[PDB]
């Protein structure tokens, strides 16, 4: 009993696109780091250049410092951002409180499956690991190696369309009178959200 016998499959996300405002996204593939910045310019959004059909997705993430009230930073899967009938699976940080994270998923445009989780840490205090495990009848969310939520196919729809990996930072303060992410204060810009060692499924790109 010397070798670790534990079964251990993922590949680094090498190729990404930026959907708007590329000046507020940086990619350093040589250090496996992507950053997103929120400031006057209005944020940005990156994504994988390919869709995937199921698999495990992960990133180290360090959220922005300072007063992030109003902001939404995230990492998520979506069949197509902006599609009214999208399938999706979310990690969304709510800027009013950097010690929580919200999970959610969408089936043919329908969400309303929010859950709020206590992180046990400040998400801007160093890099932490966020994982989405997406299967045909089981979705799991992991944080620093621990499952924080599991949902199984319950007959009320399930994400099954091929999906892009996405990440953005945006001002969500207009949602629910600012009660969701807080009012936007925005006096600590640039708000820099960092993604490191983003990994995608080995063999499910479609
Ligand atoms: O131009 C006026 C106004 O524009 C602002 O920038 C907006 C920006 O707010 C918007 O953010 C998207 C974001 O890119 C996207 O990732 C996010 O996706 C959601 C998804 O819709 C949900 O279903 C769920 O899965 O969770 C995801 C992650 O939160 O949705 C937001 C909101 O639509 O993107 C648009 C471009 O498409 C962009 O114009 C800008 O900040 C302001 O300064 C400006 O006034």
């Amino acid at each position: 009993g010397m070798a670790d016998p534990s079964l251990h499959e993922a590949q680094p996300l090498k190729f990404i696109a930026v959907d708007y405002c590329p000046e507020s996204c940086t990619h350093s593939p040589e250090s496996s780091t992507i950053t997103l910045t929120f400031d006057h310019r209005g944020g940005s959004r990156w994504r994988s250049t390919t869709r995937f059909q199921y698999g495990t997705f992960s990133s180290l993430i360090q959220c922005p410092k300072g007063n992030t009230s109003g902001l939404n930073f995230n990492i998520y899967l979506s069949s197509l951002e902006g599609d009214k009938s999208q399938d999706a699976i979310d990690f969304e940080f709510l800027g009013k409180d950097k010690r929580i994270v919200q999970t959610n998923y969408y089936t043919a445009g329908t969400g309303n499956r929010e859950a709020i989780h206590d992180l046990g840490f400040d998400c801007s205090d160093g890099f932490h690991e966020y994982v989405i495990k997406w299967g045909p009848d089981l979705i799991q969310w992991l944080i620093d190696g621990k499952v924080i939520r599991s949902v199984r196919a319950d007959g009320e729809g399930f994400p099954q369309k091929p999906m892009f990996l996405y990440a953005s930072v945006w001002d969500a303060s207009y949602i629910d009178e600012g009660r969701w992410t807080g009012p936007y204060v925005g006096c600590d810009a640039p708000y820099i959200c960092l993604y490191k060692n983003v990994n995608v499924p080995v063999g499910t790109a479609v």
